């Protein structure tokens, strides 16, 4: 019901928070950079309903804030990735239930 991704910890560690998150069908998922920039919305691919490789944005910001929110419907897990951050091991996921 209306969630958020944190790009980055307050351990000055850029990873996916919550790296796991889970909503309903018509829920919001919104992103906002917490620390250790750039950050960006890169998804890894999601199953037939929704569009992964398309909804991702590769428009790295590095200035701080909320990127930005966006509202799904299609049920699964989606899965994602930062573009820089892709070694540091920063990747999350989301559920729409
Ligand atoms: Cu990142």
């Amino acid at each position: 019901a209306s969630v958020q991704i944190k790009m980055g910890t307050d351990k000055y560690a850029p990873l996916y928070e919550p790296k796991a998150l889970s909503i309903s069908a018509g829920d919001t998922v919104e992103f906002v950079m917490n620390k250790v920039g750039p950050h960006n919305v890169i998804f890894d691919k999601v199953p037939a309903g929704e569009s992964a490789p398309a909804l991702s944005n590769t428009k790295l910001a590095i200035a701080p804030g909320s990127f930005y929110s966006v509202t799904l419907g299609t049920p699964g897990t989606y899965s994602f990735y930062c573009t820089p951050h892709r070694g540091a091991g920063m990747v999350g996921t989301i559920t729409v239930e």
